[PDB]
């Protein structure tokens, strides 16, 4: 039967008492009901599975005693950072919970020049804690035992100066480049993926001038969050460990 | 800057010069949900890989009549004939699975019933169903630029899909033995593709499979979500002998 993983950060080891964090005790006191003697799996973030037993319940507050740990690797050897655009209508939560399932290693929200968001600093920092619990909840069912990084928004023009991966990709179709064309292998790979609108020809300038290169999926139209799934998988299918 | 003209599916043969009343259905689309008014341009399609370049003569209340300009062969499909046989389940997953498998190109897609599927359709609710998977189908064609659209087959279970199945290329997603993309002959013509549910196949299920020569197939060690398997899973084995 399928065990219960909880993300639990922190530096605990075995033979100690452990209270959950809120989140995590409310998960598992509140929403899934446990009682003492029950097994959980917690994992901190660091690719160990922490094998725990339910000590005490109340409500969110739970404490458990840490039985063993076992170091667990789920991660891909190929670390993509995605660069994902935000643009109203197009599901962002879709991409945070799949990019998570599919391995991505970092990911960071994207403002560009045909992006419709309108920008609010409360807005976005509620934005930015709902996306990293789907990322967790998402490493919770997958079994990763690493979170991928969240990283803040940034625009277009910062992504690409800042970025050293070995090898840089933006989902476009100039030139009609495909996987064949690329060297697809660890240590990693950065990957733009534009709105809908897509980019600006100072853009593309301005990513080319950077060494992004081109990638195109097809012949048919992916909306942002399919193309998001399918780049992730061509990729880990390519160089990592699909 | 360039608005991306809308396309809507009319099923039929049409001439230039010709001038069309949209389908009651697409004249709700066109008219009521997208509020086009004459003048503007629609591309439509038949399913046969002809997109008809009109214009917006007149719309009356819910009723739209356009006039078709000129008529051109265009085909995006891909050369690798995938079909999907995807589980049925729980809330509203395979929504986005039809919806995205037609992007990714898929020829044919059957809802399957096996034995750990959580859940059960009676025939009006499967009835229902099929017409609303359907209309997903074609909404998708008319977003990513397909002319064709994807066969949508009767459910069945496991035991009918794997006798019927006579796809060159048989694949399910299941880890026992299984070999990645790299070991399988992914290449046209065609590739069925079973997806179970999220709790897997029962011993006797995979008797049956790999007895009528479904071959296992591995996507990773992490375990994804069904939905998730389905459009990563058309991805690979589009890139691999596919158009992406």
């Amino acid at each position: 039967v399928r065990t219960i993983r909880i993300y639990q950060p922190g530096e605990y080891q075995p033979g100690q008492l452990l209270e959950l964090s809120p989140e995590a005790g409310q998960h598992v006191g509140v929403v899934l009901r446990m009682e003492q003697g029950e097994q959980l799996t917690l994992f901190n973030g660091d690719n160990k599975e922490f094998t725990a037993s339910i000590e005490r319940v109340k409500k969110k507050q739970v404490f458990v005693r840490i039985a063993s740990v076992l170091e667990v690797n789920r991660e891909s050897p190929l670390k993509i950072h995605l660069a994902q655009a935000i643009s109203k209508g197009e599901r962002m939560e879709m991409v945070m919970q799949k990019s998570a399932e599919l391995g991505v290693a970092c990911i960071t929200p994207l403002i560009t020049e045909r992006c419709q968001v309108k920008i609010d600093k409360e807005k976005m920092a509620k934005k930015m804690h709902q996306w990293l619990n789907i990322i967790i909840g998402a490493c919770e069912q997958c079994g990763r035992n690493q979170i991928p990084e969240l990283r803040q928004p940034v625009y277009l023009d910062q992504f690409v100066r800042e970025a050293k991966e070995h090898l840089k990709l933006i989902l476009h179709p100039a030139f009609s480049k495909t996987w064949r064309d690329y060297p697809v292998q660890p240590p990693d790979v950065a990957l733009i993926i534009g709105p809908e609108g897509g980019f600006s020809d100072e853009e593309i300038r301005l990513t080319s001038g950077h060494g992004f290169l081109p990638l195109s999926l097809g012949p048919r139209v992916l909306r942002t969050e399919t193309a998001a799934i399918t780049a992730l998988s061509v990729l880990q299918a390519a160089g990592g460990d699909l």
